[PDB]
Parts: C-alpha cells; sequence; structure tokens
DNA sequence: CAATATCCCGAGTACATGCACAGGATGTATATATCTGACACGTGCCTGGAGACTAGGGAGTAATCCCCTTGGCGGTTAAAACGCGGGGGACAGCGCGTACGTGCGTTTAAGCGGTGCTAGAGCTGTCTACGACCAATTGAGCGGCCTCGGCA
C-alpha cells in the first residue's frame, strides 16, 4: 500500500506535483525533497488567508 | 409638506454545482549512486578601532516682505432633464486553423587533446586632468555736462 507525501507533511495540497514543477525551473540541477514540504504550506497558508 | 428615489420582501426562475463514475498516467517504492558541498581546517585582510588637528559646516540669530493666504471678485459653463436616432443586441451557417499524429533527420552534449587568450601582474611610466591662478568682458549704477515747460 502506497502512502502519499501530502499526508506525511499534514497538507491538503499536492506535495509531489510540486517537486515535479520545481524540477522544471532549476538551472541544470536538482531539488531537495524537503523543499516541497515548505514550498507547499507556504502556498497553502495563503489560502486560508485569501 | 411632496415628490422621486432607494430599500426590502416574496414568487417564480435555468442551470451550476456539486457529486458519482470510469479509467489512465504518474506518484510511489526500492535499489543504486556519486558527488555536492558540508565540514572541517587554517590564511591573511579589513573592518574596526583610536588620536590629533584643522577648517567647513552647522547652528544660531536678525531683519523683513515675499509669497502665501484670504476675500471678494465677475463670468461662464457641466449638470439637469428632456426630447429623440440609430445602434448594440439575439440567431442561422463555412471552413479555415489548430491541433495532433507521423515520421520527419539537425544538432548538441560529451569526452577527446591541444594551445593561445585573458587577466592579473608592474612602479610599468608618465601626463590628462586637476587645481591655481591670472586676465576680459559685460552690465549696472552714479557723477556730471547740457533744452525745454510751466510759473513770476
Amino acid at each position: 500500500k502506497a502512502v502519499s507525501r501530502s499526508q506525511r507533511a499534514g497538507l491538503q495540497f499536492p506535495v509531489g506535483r510540486i517537486h515535479r514543477h520545481l524540477k522544471s525551473r532549476t538551472t541544470s540541477h536538482g531539488r531537495v525533497g524537503a523543499t516541497a514540504a515548505v514550498y507547499s504550506a507556504a502556498i497553502l497558508e495563503y489560502l486560508t488567508a485569501e
């Protein structure tokens, strides 16, 4: 049974659709997995203010 | 006080939305990977501190009238409201582009070795530009000479 990384952060937003998005805006180099979990929850958190 | 207007409440009104569904593409999951760069280690520099002194500036004041500020000004239209015109609004279809799929083959990235371009070197080695001073010019205001208009 697969989990989802959204549940391990505790977030409603898609932590793995981000990551794949960031990996397309990246010079020629990679992106840490712990970036998607404070990339998200600093896009959610504008929702629930907007 | 009268009148035009905004506010408010209930009937009646399409479809919008939230949902359930099939299913597909991608997020996950595991194993592997090197290498980014974390971390650790000194190197050596400037950021900072700390003093003595002049001279530039800053702060202060004084005098004052410029400029702002105000009132009162006189003059003409945006607004008000109406009449009044045409124009923005709601349906029928064509086919052309856009998309999308196919197979189109151009070029880049990579790893190769060779080598010359550039960017840190100098006291380079000066000498443009940087003060320093002099000289010219114009303009403005103040005396001074000289015709004429209003008054004895």
